[PDB]
């Protein structure tokens, strides 16, 4: 198509390497860039952590209001929110929004505590048909990103589909789903990806990605007004360990597909 030699002509100007993958819900068609390589998820594997707790809500109504102690020891690289409850305890549904719109690595680790382990963490992902996904670490290691390395990574494919059947489909219940949606619109880290490259007048919800190798990525659900929504995923890494982040580019990849 022509997108396609759009984006390939942004991958080249960037000196990385690209990942894109949109859903349109309206005729379930797909537009894919390397979208069935790997890339290191880093924290939009988040998402899937919150969204297996959420499950776990459907049986257990009064999850989310649990408390989970916040102790010293918890405390990890980036931690702005648990950061304030150190010696006090903030509830699931607190660490997921911590977890979800600010990237507390210390609240994703009390999720995947909550699931038992980053095994539990994939086992949701293929109870909902995703065999792709897979989470090995917990953070902040998940965050290496090594070239080639298969831990803690996905296909920008597997993600945008699973992506879906969360926030659109139904792989939760209404409640649930509902939950998940809102707190993706209320994320405070994407103002300069996706988000960046789309009409302004379109309402998203996104989930932000870094790491090592100048990683950048961000996967998001676009509701267009007065068309069906859309689901978009973004994935960027680059050959030096030191590099820097590049969230332009991401806004770069949505304002190509937004044009298409
Ligand atoms: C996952 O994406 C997380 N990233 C890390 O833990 C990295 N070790 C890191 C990168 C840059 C600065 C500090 C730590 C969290 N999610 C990032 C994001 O959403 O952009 C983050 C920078 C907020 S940290």
């Amino acid at each position: 198509s022509a997108v396609q030699q759009k984006l390939a002509a942004l991958e080249k100007s960037s000196g990385g390497r690209l990942g894109v993958a949109l859903i349109d819900t309206a005729d379930n068609t797909q537009v894919l860039y390397r979208g069935d390589e790997r890339f290191p998820m880093c924290s939009t594997s988040k998402v899937m952590a919150a969204a297996a707790v959420l499950k776990q809500s459907e049986t257990q109504k009064q999850l989310l209001n649990q408390p989970v102690e916040i102790k010293p020891a918890d405390l990890v690289n980036y931690n702005p929110i648990a950061e304030k409850h150190v010696n006090g305890t903030m509830t699931l549904a607190e660490l997921s929004a911590a977890a979800l719109q600010y990237s507390d690595n210390t609240a994703m680790n009390k999720l995947i505590a909550q699931l038992g382990g980053p095994g539990g963490v994939t086992a949701f992902a293929r109870a909902i048909g995703d065999e792709t996904f897979r989470l090995d670490r917990t953070a902040p290691t998940l965050n290496t990103a090594i070239p080639g390395d298969p831990r803690d990574t996905t296909t920008p494919r597997a993600m945008a589909q699973t992506l879906r059947q969360l926030t659109l489909g139904h792989a939760l219940g209404e409640t649930q789903r509902a939950q998940l949606v809102t707190w993706l619109k209320g994320n405070t880290t994407g103002a300069a990806s996706i988000r960046a490259g789309l009409p302004t007048s379109w309402t998203v919800g996104d989930k932000t990605g870094s790491g090592d190798y100048g990683t950048t990525n961000d996967i998001a659900v676009i509701w267009p007004q007065g068309r069906a929504p859309l689901v978009l995923v973004t994935y960027f890494t680059q050959p030096q360990q030191n590099a820097e982040s590049r969230r332009d580019v991401l806004a770069s990849a949505a304002r190509i597909i937004a044009e298409g």
